[PDB]
């Protein structure tokens, strides 16, 4: 289904024999000195807890987004009777639970393995202080940030891989790599996490899949930096050879730290800089760990960008921005013709009129330097009533944000995330008004994908209070104010 809202808006945009073997002897036996020593790293100082029903119940009702039932499900004590009968079981070891019912044994099992290993993610084991390579917790307005200060660090170009079909990639070796969390744990939370980890083994939901592909990632490109490097090589693939063993140690625990700062990694997505080229050709113990790259012959090198600028991560390129008083922006910037092709989906008139509001605010939070967009989304915000609140998915590609989701002033809250909250803005003096955000520049503008000194969308712009003033009146009668005049 297509969103009116949008649509009305942008007129313009109209014309527009199974697999993972698992790893060979050498193979597996550096992946587990890797994930050995990861493990150790990310337990360094935090220590595992259970995560609360008070905490699962705040966890429900802010962002991301079925949801309409799950604020249901939760006061209902029924609810938390069958949770505490399967919880009961998986002490035991034993799990059976995973309309009413057939949607409660859903939810219910979100709990259990949010009580048991939601600590990966409520205190941020992956983050990047605790992870050196991982960015959970990040929004966009950070990432281009991590990205530069990646890029700063002196080698060969900069990697972004993906692999082909990375879930499909992951052997029992990964899976057993991954559960050395338990040992981390004690008492009721580890029994109650052993259960949860072996369910996968007869499908996580992605609370514990984020942290677990992560933590994955960030050891297979550790293992490739290492091969990289010269440390290990084709001849120990099957077998590790004479004494390279501790080689590999020593290489962990003197270098491990420095080199996952080297990453940003999010799941399966990574960007790796590594000392010089020689990671290009490094593919033995990645192939062999069935982490195959998409879209490139099995053996060819791969290729990397110079500039931290035009790598790709988390779907976006990141760029510098010089706003008017000289302070320089790290900004996300993607084809204007997903962004725009994405809010016109509607996946009921006050339903989606929410939505193209929180598409509009992201826009103004995350893309207000595309010139298209940062009208489109002041057109959307004067046709949406003042006090409708934001509402429905606008993030696909799940990573953080949701600073959008409000009824609070656009302006104000880009201040606090841009530079309030921005810890790579040290001048922390306000931006007053709109004309003081910046634009990127027209022949970028024009670069991703903007329709700026087009015809279509001159017009567009001129009559834009006509498409605002006929989605008012299909909306009805309501508070509107106009944002045209700011821009
Ligand atoms: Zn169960
Ligand atoms: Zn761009």
């Amino acid at each position: 289904l297509v969103n009116g809202v949008v649509r009305l808006l942008s007129k313009p945009w109209d014309t527009i024999d199974t697999k993972a073997p698992e790893p060979p002897e050498g193979v597996k036996y550096v992946l587990n000195e890797t994930t050995n020593w990861l493990w150790a790293f990310l337990a360094r100082e935090k220590r595992p807890r259970m995560c609360s029903r008070e905490e699962f119940i705040r966890k429900v009702n802010s962002n991301a987004a079925q949801w309409r039932s799950a604020r249901e499900a939760v006061e209902d004590p029924k609810f938390w009777e069958m949770v505490d009968e399967e919880r009961e079981a998986h002490l035991r070891g034993e799990c059976h639970t995973c309309s009413r019912a057939i949607w409660f044994m859903w939810l219910g099992a979100r709990f259990l393995e949010f009580e048991a290993l939601g600590f990966l993610n409520e205190d941020h084991w992956l983050g990047r202080k605790n992870s050196g390579g991982g960015v959970e917790g990040l929004g966009l307005q950070k990432l281009g940030y991590i990205l530069r200060e990646v890029g700063t660090r002196p080698g060969g170009r900069i990697y972004a891989d993906d692999t082909a079909g990375w879930d499909t990639r992951i052997t029992r070796a990964d899976l057993e790599n991954e559960a050395k969390v338990l040992e981390l744990l004690d008492g009721e939370h580890r029994r109650l996490a052993r259960a949860i980890i072996e369910l996968t083994y007869r499908g996580s939901g992605q609370v514990v899949t984020y942290a677990l592909n992560t933590f994955t990632n960030l050891a297979v490109q550790l293992v490739r930096m290492m091969e990289g490097e010269g440390v290990i090589g084709p001849d120990d693939v099957e077998k590790l050879t004479k004494g390279k063993g501790p080689k590999v140690r020593t290489w962990l625990s003197e270098n491990g730290e420095e080199r996952l700062s080297r990453m940003a990694v999010s799941g399966d997505d990574c960007v790796v800089k590594p000392l010089d080229d020689r990671f290009a050709t490094s593919l033995h113990f990645l192939n062999a760990m069935s982490k195959v790259r998409k879209d490139i012959q099995e053996w060819k090198p791969s290729t990397g960008w110079y500039d931290w600028q035009q790598v790709p991560f988390c779907s976006n390129h990141f760029t510098e921005l010089i706003m008017k008083d000289g302070r320089t922006l790290v900004t996300p910037c993607r084809g204007q013709d997903e962004l725009v092709g994405r809010a016109r989906i509607s996946p009921n008139v006050r339903d989606t009129a929410c939505l193209a509001k929180s598409y509009a605010q992201m826009w103004l939070l995350l893309y207000f330097h595309r010139r298209d967009l940062r009208l489109m989304a002041n057109a959307i915000c004067s046709a949406v009533p003042v006090n409708w609140v934001p509402t429905g998915r606008t993030t696909w590609s799940i990573h953080a944000g949701g600073e959008w989701m409000t009824t609070e002033d656009m302006l104000e809250v880009w201040n606090r995330v841009w530079i309030e909250e921005n810890e790579w803005m040290e001048d922390k003096t306000p931006v007053e008004k709109w004309s003081d955000v910046p634009y990127s520049g027209k022949r970028e503008d024009i670069w991703c994908g903007s329709l700026i000194g087009t015809r279509a969308r001159a017009t567009w712009a001129e009559n834009i209070q006509v498409a605002i003033n006929q989605v008012r009146s299909i909306i009805g009668d309501e508070k509107y104010v106009d944002y045209m005049s700011s821009l």
